C-alpha cells in the first residue's frame, strides 16, 4: 500500500527529528507520491503519528491477551517486558506520541484509554492474587495498579529517551520488577 | 513589586486557562502597569513561568531540606507529603510548567536539576537504612530512588490535573507511602 509506506516514512524520519521538522513533503516523497496523493490517505503529518502510535498500542495490548491466555516475579516481569520490548522496538513513535498527547485530544484520547485497560488488567490479576491467598490485602487493588502503571509509564519512556534523570533501559526491567513484586505482595 | 504583582496575576490567570491563552497585556492589566513596563522585568509571558516554577521548586526543596535537619512509614510519608502539599497548593502552576517541559529547555533544564538533588537525597536516605540495618541491599539504590521518585512526579500530577486515569487526590499520599515502603523495606 501506499498507506504503509507513509507509515514506515514516518517512523524512519521521526528517528532524525520530530515530527514538528517533517513536512508531508518528506513523508509523500519517502512514500514515493506526490503531495496531493499523500492528502488522499490522511488529513494531516498528525494523523499518521495518530495511526503509527494505534498500531503500537495494539501490538502491546494484543501481546499482553496472548500472555493473559495461560512463579509471581517471572509471572510481572514476563507481562512489564511486553511494553518495554513493544514500546522499546519502537521508541521513536513512542517519543512522538507521549509529547503529541499534549497538542492532540485524539493522541491524549488513545493514549488513556488502553491505560485504563492496562491499569483494570493488572488490578483484576492482583484481585486474582489476593482471592487465591498469593496477595495480602493492602491498598485498593486498583489505586495500586494506577500508580504502577504511572510509573511505568514514566520510567519506560525517560529510559528510552535516555532523559537526566532515568533508570538505564539495561538496569529498567529489574527496576520496575523489583517495585512491582514488593508493593503487590509485601506486608 | 510590580514584579510580584505579575507573578500573582500569571499564577491567578493560569487557574483560568494555559499560558498559551493569556497575554503579556492581561499580565500587564492584572499588574497595574503597562506592556512595555512588563518587558522591564520579564523578557516573555514564558519568562513569567518559568520564575513562578522556580519559586514552587526552591519552596519544595527548603521544605525537604528542613525535615533533612532531624518509624520509617511516618518518615517516608513526611517527605513525599512536601511535595504533595507544596506541588498541591500550587496546582496551575506546577501543570503549565509540566507542560512547558517539552517547549522551554530553561524549564526542562529546572525540572532536571531539582529531580537529580531529590533522587540524590532519596538514594542517601535508602543507603543510610542499609547502613543502619534497617533496609535489605536489594536494587541499586540510586536506580530504585530514580523509578520512586518518576512514579511521584508522574502520579502527584496526573492526580492533580484530574487525569483518566489518575489515584483519587485523596488517596495519592497513601498509596506512594506504600509503594516506597514496601519496595524499600521489603525482600
Ligand atoms: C503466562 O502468564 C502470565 C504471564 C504474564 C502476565 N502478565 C500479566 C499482567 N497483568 O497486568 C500487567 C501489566 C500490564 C500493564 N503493564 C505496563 O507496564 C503498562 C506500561 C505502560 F503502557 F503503562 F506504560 C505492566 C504489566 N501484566 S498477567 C500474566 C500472565
Ligand atoms: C524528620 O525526619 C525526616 C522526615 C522526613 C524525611 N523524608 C526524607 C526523604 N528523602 O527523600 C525523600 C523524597 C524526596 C523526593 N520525593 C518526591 O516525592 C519528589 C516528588 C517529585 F518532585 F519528584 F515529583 C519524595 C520524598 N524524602 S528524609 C526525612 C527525614
Amino acid at each position: 500500500d501506499r498507506e504503509l509506506a507513509i507509515l514506515a516514512t514516518a517512523e524512519n524520519l521521526l528517528e532524525d527529528r520530530p515530527l514538528a521538522d517533517i513536512s508531508v513533503d518528506d513523508l509523500a516523497k519517502g512514500a514515493g507520491i506526490s503531495r496531493p496523493t499523500f492528502y488522499f490517505y490522511f488529513p494531516s503529518k498528525e494523523a499518521v503519528l495518530l495511526t503509527l502510535l494505534d498500531r503500537v498500542v495494539n501490538q502491546a495490548d494484543m501481546a499482553l491477551q496472548t500472555l493473559a491466555e495461560n512463579d509471581r516475579e517471572n509471572m510481572w516481569r514476563t507481562g512489564i517486558n511486553v511494553f518495554f520490548e513493544t514500546f522499546g522496538s519502537h521508541k521513536a513513535v513512542t517519543r512522538a506520541g507521549q509529547a503529541a498527547r499534549a497538542t492532540s485530544v485524539e493522541v491524549a484520547e488513545l493514549w488513556s484509554t488502553f491505560m485504563q485497560k492496562w491499569i483494570a488488567y493488572t488490578a483484576a490479576v492482583i484481585d486474582a492474587e489476593r482471592d487465591r491467598g498469593a496477595a495480602p490485602r493492602t491498598l485498593p487493588a486498583h489505586e495500586l495498579a494506577t500508580a504502577l502503571n504511572l510509573m511505568n509509564e514514566r520510567t519506560l519512556f525517560a529510559s528510552f529517551a535516555g532523559e537526566q534523570p532515568s533508570v538505564p533501559e539495561a538496569r529498567v526491567l529489574d527496576t520496575l520488577v523489583h517495585i512491582w513484586v514488593t508493593s503487590i505482595y509485601g506486608e
